[PDB]
């Protein structure tokens, strides 16, 4: 009865945090005041009990409100998103990531920040986008580069390290491109296992800029003044739920989407996890 959900660690999306002592999740409010909605999210931390809470929280107990199903969550078992690769030394392709968890059944929805794409499409059905965003550059304050046609990413060299996550949509953007190749070359012998170790990486110098989707590195972006992002985005994509194809859900859950889009609640989310203050951090 109840649906298996996956989702993936990625503020302001998905907070994970470990239970308190007890068991329990630490009682904490939002800048409205109201209390943070927090639910059991078993994952690697060892595979645990861990706290969940955040933008794509709120959205999942919406929709499990009103589509009226109950469900249990869990964390992405090797962290990643998702792409198609070949397996086991072999020709054959699998998906990995939460792609895989869900043709695989090990989920029933992916309920994350997760990018709809063409080649996802293929293999899977999204909703209609949540959040409309794109991809951008994160780099450290006093780095200058103008965006994605910049010559020290245009032109590689080992000056300028940069890099995105493995496993990703933002992967498989750089991969399917021809015009891309040489900045592909360059990631693919730096790419980090997180969006988390990637945007740390540039604070501390290790990395020089992490490409990424605008709606994770805006916000990591304003609540460090130490990390800043280049402007305007160079690619549009939005995120969606994912479901396997013919689904009983899928109408519905679009359906909650327009409606969310269409009354606020998908606004009052972004006032909630996204801008609401001033760098603290």
């Amino acid at each position: 009865t109840r649906l298996k959900i996956v989702t993936i660690h990625q503020e302001p999306f998905v907070y994970v945090k470990p239970t308190m002592s007890d068991g329990t999740c630490k009682e904490e409010f939002t800048v409205n005041g109201d209390p943070v909605k927090k639910v059991i999210c078993t994952g690697p931390n060892h595979t645990v009990p861990q706290c969940c809470y955040g933008f794509c929280i709120d959205l999942l107990i919406k929709l499990a409100r009103t589509m009226n199903f109950t469900y249990e969550v869990h964390l992405v078992a090797d962290g990643k998103f998702g792409t198609q690769e070949r397996v086991n030394n072999s020709n054959k392709k699998e998906w990995n990531g939460m792609m895989g968890e869900l043709l695989s059944g090990q989920a029933d929805m992916i309920v994350a920040p997760l990018t709809i794409n063409n080649e996802r499409a293929q293999y899977i059905e999204f909703s209609k986008p949540f959040k409309y965003q794109g991809l951008t550059i994160l780099v450290k304050k006093g780095t200058r580069i103008t965006g994605i046609n910049d010559p020290r990413l245009r032109n590689p060299s080992d000056k300028f390290i940069y890099a995105t996550v493995k496993q990703s949509s933002v992967d498989i953007y750089f991969r399917r491109q021809v015009e891309l190749s040489t900045m592909y070359r360059h990631m693919e012998k730096h790419n980090y296992e997180s969006a988390a170790e990637a945007i740390q990486a540039v604070r501390d110098n290790k990395l020089h800029a992490f490409i990424w989707d605008s709606a994770v590195l805006e916000f990591e972006a304003s609540q460090k003044c130490d990390l800043v992002t280049t402007g305007e985005l160079f690619f549009r994509s939005g995120f969606g739920i994912g479901m396997r194809k013919d689904s009983p859900w899928k109408q519905n859950v679009s359906l909650s989407i327009l409606k969310s889009h269409e009354n606020g609640f998908m606004e009052d989310l972004d006032k909630t996890w996204v801008r609401y203050q001033e760098c603290d951090s």
